[PDB]
């Protein structure tokens, strides 16, 4: 049922991750750039096939920090990935070695994203990274890992997403902060450049005479 990545790949990108350790929060920026690539997507699909957004007419990223649950969730309305996808582009050559090359012969901050792993930077700040996706093609499934092995199940919840996908960081003990909605919305607004896609953070708002209400708070 399960899978495990590839032996000298895994030892190679747990090189490059642990580089990024004196910036950790990068992985937010990574997450988003991924959001905003996924959401370009359908966009561009929708422009020709408008029934293409009927599992959910919007286009958005919506973080949500559970403090009770310890997780930080990233989920976006974007195009959405198959089972096979799940399972292909995120589980697997010799371009390695045009990697290392960019490496030694040359920064990994910007590296990363240009060598599409810049995912694997969810890593520095959890133990654990989820993944649950909903294509128009297929069913909601979920892929999850611990950086060593990871596996693949159709969703029993069903497609509660409706398009789009979630990625659910089970975060280490040392990056507790990024439960707080303070350096989510900071981190947010710093990373939320050039996405043309507004991006909400679930937060706590006055709510007026002493109460206090929880909705999405746009951060650009
Ligand atoms: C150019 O596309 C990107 C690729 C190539 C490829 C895998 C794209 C993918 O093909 C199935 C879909 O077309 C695309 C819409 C899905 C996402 C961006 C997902 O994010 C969300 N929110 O859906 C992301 O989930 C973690 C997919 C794995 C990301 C990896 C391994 C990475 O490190 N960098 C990548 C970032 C990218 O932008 C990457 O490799």
């Amino acid at each position: 049922e399960k899978f495990a990545f590839q032996a000298e790949v895994n030892r190679m990108m747990k090189l490059i991750i642990n580089s990024l350790y004196k910036n950790k929060e990068i992985f937010l920026r990574e997450l988003i750039s991924n959001a905003s690539d996924a959401l370009d997507k359908i966009r561009l699909i929708s422009l020709t096939d408008e029934n293409a957004l009927a599992g959910n007419e919007e286009l958005t990223v919506k973080i949500k920090c559970d403090k009770e649950k310890n997780l930080l969730h990233v989920t976006d309305t974007g195009v959405g990935m198959t089972r096979e996808e799940l399972v292909k582009n995120l589980g697997t050559a010799a371009g390695t070695s045009e990697f290392l090359n960019k490496m030694t012969e040359a920064s990994t901050s910007e590296l990363i994203g240009q060598f599409g792993v810049g995912f694997y930077s969810a890593f520095l700040v959890a133990d654990k990274v989820i993944v649950t996706s909903k294509h128009n093609n297929d069913t909601q499934h979920i892929w999850e890992s611990d950086s060593n092995e990871f596996s693949v199940i159709a969703d029993p919840r069903g497609n509660t997403l409706g398009r789009g996908t979630t990625i659910t960081l089970v975060l280490k003990e040392e990056a507790s902060d990024y439960l707080e909605l303070d350096t989510i919305k900071n981190l947010v607004k710093k990373y939320s450049q050039f996405i043309n896609f507004p991006i909400y953070v679930w937060s706590s708002k006055t709510g007026g005479g002493g109460k206090t209400v929880w909705d999405w708070e746009l951060m650009n």
